[PDB]
């Protein structure tokens, strides 16, 4: 099969930054969205306005998205070990600040099966 | 070809109500979104936070959407005469209130080539 591309998202309100990520991810293979739960999101930022099921109804309908799975924690390891993607895609915002430790763990965990992180310039102004 | 289904949207922030409309519309054929411009939207409600190009980047990436065209006015006639869709889909909110006259004109204009309006229960609570 095609490679598996894992994309973590809160995705409270979809905007062109998200679309950019998904468009870049689709270049790498079939996208599985790791849709973060309330509890995951609450652990590092403000809770979203929309519920998990509401956010899922939107994101599952974005072009390029093959599957959507819950990501119950900010940390990606448990999901990465289950789905074993070839790629993870994220914006470069998480090189600094609250998600940096989670980013480092994505790189180290993916190395276990030779997966790669691909980072995209964050879309400014939105 | 498949039937052409016209769906008017401001689509400032996509939520499951919109997804429902698009999912119902896709049952009828290939979706063309009439994406309303600022000037169109300003004529009957508050201006959106996102620009036309920002809203288009999102909506063009929704599953089932074949084409996106600007709709420069609240009134649908000019676009309907150009695209000549078999169907128009809208929520039933516009049976009452500010869009009711536009709704009536959709029905009458579509009759010119035997197109039909299909209305969907508005998604409450969002
Ligand atoms: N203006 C923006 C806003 C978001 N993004 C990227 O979208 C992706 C999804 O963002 P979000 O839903 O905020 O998810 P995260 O909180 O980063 C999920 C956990 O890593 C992410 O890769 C982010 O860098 C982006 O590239 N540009
Ligand atoms: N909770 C909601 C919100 C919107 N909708 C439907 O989505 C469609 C798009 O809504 P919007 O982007 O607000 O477009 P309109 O301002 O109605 C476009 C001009 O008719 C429309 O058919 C509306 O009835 C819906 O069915 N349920």
């Amino acid at each position: 099969q095609r490679p598996i591309v894992y994309v973590g998202m809160s995705a409270d309100l979809i905007h062109p930054g998200h679309i950019n990520i998904l468009s870049r991810a689709a270049e790498l293979g079939d996208i599985t969205i790791g849709l973060l739960t309330d509890a995951a999101i609450a652990s590092y930022k403000r809770l979203p306005h929309m519920t998990y099921e509401q956010r899922k109804a939107v994101v599952e309908n974005l072009k390029g998205v093959a599957s959507v799975v819950p990501q119950r924690t900010l940390d990606y390891a448990e999901n990465l070990r289950t789905v074993r993607p070839d790629f993870v895609v994220h914006g470069d915002d998480w090189q600094t600040g609250v998600q940096r430790h989670t980013r480092e763990r994505v790189i180290e965990v993916l190395s276990e099966w030779g997966g790669k992180l691909v980072e995209i310039p964050y879309t400014p102004g939105i």
